[PDB]
């Protein structure tokens, strides 16, 4: 069957993709398992961060959510249990 390492890591993958899109990175750069304060998150970029989600997938997410996971590796394993992943 297929290679993949878990439903969850595709969206862990693509919330980094999404949040280096944000921060006017590249994705092959940033580092996932860094805090979103560390990777230099601003309040605004974090609303905007959200919204991409929220635009993403319909999980309807709030802000919230970047105090309760510290990292994106982190948030989006939320984003993929509201997905049924
Ligand atoms: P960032 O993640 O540090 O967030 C900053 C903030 C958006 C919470 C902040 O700039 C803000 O607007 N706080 C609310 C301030 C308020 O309600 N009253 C004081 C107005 S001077």
């Amino acid at each position: 069957g297929p290679g993949s390492a878990g439903r969850q890591e595709e969206i862990a993958e693509e919330v980094a993709r999404l949040l280096a899109g944000v921060l006017y990175l590249e994705p092959d750069r940033l580092d996932p398992e860094e805090t979103f304060l560390t990777l230099g998150v601003d309040s605004i970029l974090g609303v905007e961060f959200v919204a991409a989600v929220n635009a993403a997938y319909p999980v309807g997410v709030k802000a919230t959510a970047l105090y309760d996971h510290p990292t994106p590796a982190a948030f989006a394993r939320h984003i993929a249990e509201s997905l049924g992943a």
